[PDB]
């Protein structure tokens, strides 16, 4: 029978189904391996090994045939199997994939593209079966990735190697390495890596390249940099020396941060940029565009009554237009970047901008996990933005859910559906546990420290609606009891799911969310007690009510003084509501 197209992330620009599917044989003829991108071919080899698919050395016409290469390779049998499809006319990083009557063909516009075709290929195949499809695919935004920019417990080395492979698998191509643990990033910002630190950095650098990730080395000399006279000169050379020493280990992307600094003059920040850009970036000729974050980096701090402040205005004139400029949106952590905000800032800097989006980062509100999708990001932003990065959580495993959606948003922006993306993330990442994780993660999408920092999808919004509806039914004495029954079932479901997650989540996830699992179980029991209160009072029964009321205060006080935080406006607020 038919072979269905599995979930893919990101969603490819164009995918047509052309056959029923077929089973890839025990082993295959691989064609083009000698001409095609070395990293694409190694990804392919690893996948084939991990799935017990051998490679014939002698062509066997009984065996499935896999042909891989770039446009700029001369592989006639690739064009033959593509049978009309082509990557020739796509942007950079695009590719074409055709799977049909026993052949798979992958043609990248460039090697990045080819590597990305392999990542699609990997997603399409299940228990050796592939659908017969026809894909041409390319990204909306051209830098797409992560900045390691949060505070708190930095990621381990093993976390980073895991993330980088993950970024490659979801077609993210940028990783800004600016950890606050690392002295060689800020304090000690002059000063090459020791010797004891070189083997670690080298592994980060090489893993990145192997997965088509731009390892951007982030530097932050605001701590103590001198701009004037001999000191200015000496420090500029320390900057150059430092970048040379990283150039020498393989680094070909650099970012310079001015976000925390004493001497706060735009003209001086932009001169150090412009000179580095000339004397280093351009001189080397294989270094990617320099990146910077300026001292004013949110619309709040950058603009006043539609007019740039002094800093921004000066920085914006002075700074070379080849330089990439990061800004976080309307504020540092904000609901939205609407098109008008992008336009405004893009206009001022007179260029396509770079986004530093502070979600899912939780460093400002550590008890809550941010497990929701990219949200409030206007689906036309690519008109003014061609570099998009997320600042994730200290919790690397669970950051994968938001990051997975950032991958769809930034690759295929027209078609981005936050809720569809959110479900696909959980489905793809959590397997046999996805339905349970969805129940739980549903209550942990929304960030709000109640001062300055608010972003993300509202928690569990269907359930909020049923809770509001229950209060209307009660307070205009209409019948409520179908709903009450329905809500007993929801709260039971919450508890069931979180218990199943505690029992079955692998440690790598469990250990980042177990406090919250417990917290949501508690609030769920208090929610259950809160309906017990409502039933008791509608049956005028003080015994059952004062008993239930005690149980509900009990769960609320546990949650209120636990470190963990979750479902503040839904599962937690329901209990507060019932007790008033
Ligand atoms: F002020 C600090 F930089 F230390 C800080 N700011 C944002 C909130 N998260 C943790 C620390």
């Amino acid at each position: 029978n038919q072979v269905l197209v599995p979930n893919l992330n990101p969603t490819p620009e164009n995918l047509e189904v052309v056959g029923d599917g077929f089973k890839i044989t025990s082993s295959i003829n691989l064609v083009g391996e000698e001409e095609a991108d070395e990293n694409a071919v190694n990804a392919l080899r690893e996948f084939l090994t991990a799935n017990n698919i051998e490679i014939n050395s002698e062509n066997d016409p009984n065996s499935t045939t896999l042909i891989i290469g770039e446009v700029d390779d001369d592989i006639p049998e690739l064009d033959e199997a593509l049978n009309g499809t082509t990557a020739e006319n796509l942007k950079e990083e695009g590719y074409a994939l055709v799977s049909n009557d026993g052949k798979i063909a992958i043609e990248g516009k460039d090697g990045d593209g080819t590597f990305y075709g392999v990542q699609t290929f990997k997603q399409l195949v299940k228990e050796s079966n592939i659908p017969e499809v026809n894909i041409t695919d390319y990204p909306t935004v051209s830098a797409r990735g992560i900045v390691e920019g949060f505070y708190g417990t930095p990621w381990t080395h093993q976390d980073r190697l895991d993330q980088i492979k993950f970024y490659g698998e979801n077609k993210l191509n940028t990783y800004i390495y600016a950890p606050k643990d690392d002295p060689y990033h800020r304090e000690k910002w002059r000063e090459p890596y020791p010797e004891s630190e070189m083997q670690r950095m080298q592994e980060l650098i090489n893993a990145s390249a192997e997965n088509k990730v731009d390892f951007v080395f982030g530097i932050s000399p605001g701590i103590d940099i001198r701009f004037d006279g001999d000191a200015g000169e000496e420090d500029f050379n320390h900057l150059i020396t430092k970048a040379e020493s990283l150039y020498d280990m393989g680094v070909r992307s650099f970012a310079i941060y001015w976000d925390d600094i004493q001497d706060k003059s735009a003209a001086k920040h932009a001169q150090v940029l412009n000179r580095f850009n000339e004397e280093f970036v351009k001189a080397k000729g294989d270094v990617k565009p320099l990146i910077t974050v300026p001292t004013e980096y949110d619309t709040g701090a950058m603009v006043s009554n539609g007019q740039p402040r002094a800093y921004t205005r000066i920085f914006a004139e002075t700074v070379d237009p080849s330089i990439e400029v990061m800004w976080t949106g309307p504020g540092v952590v904000t609901n939205e970047i609407p098109l008008s905000d992008a336009q405004l800032i893009s206009g001022i800097y007179d260029r396509n901008m770079a986004v530093w989006w502070n979600y899912p980062v939780t460093d400002y509100f550590k008890g809550k996990l941010a497990l929701g999708p990219m949200h409030g990001l206007d689906k036309g932003l690519n008109q003014y933005v061609d570099f998009f990065t997320v600042n994730p959580m200290e919790h690397a495993e669970l950051s994968k859910i938001s990051i997975h959606t950032a991958a769809d948003y930034s690759w295929n922006m027209d078609n981005y559906d936050y809720d569809k993306a959110w479900n696909r993330a959980i489905d793809m990442l959590y397997g046999d546990l996805a339905e349970d994780m969805k129940v739980f993660a549903n209550h942990s999408t929304r960030m709000d420290n109640k001062t300055w920092a608010k972003s993300g999808r509202e928690d569990a919004p269907e359930l909020r609606a049923k809770m509001d509806e229950l209060w209307n039914k009660l307070s205009s004495k209409e019948d409520a009891s179908a709903l009450i029954e329905e809500l007993y079932g929801e709260f039971a479901r919450m508890e069931e799911a979180c218990n199943n997650l505690k029992a079955n989540l692998p440690e790598v996830a469990l250990e980042e969310c177990s406090r919250q699992l417990d917290e949501l179980i508690t609030l769920a029991q208090g929610d259950k007690a809160s309906l017990d209160m409502i039933v008791a009072q509608l049956n005028e029964d003080t015994e059952a009510y004062e008993s239930a009321k005690e149980i509900a205060q009990n769960k609320l006080n546990t949650a209120l003084s636990s470190f963990a935080v979750i479902s503040e406006k839904v599962a937690q607020s329901f209990i507060q509501e019932a007790l008033s």
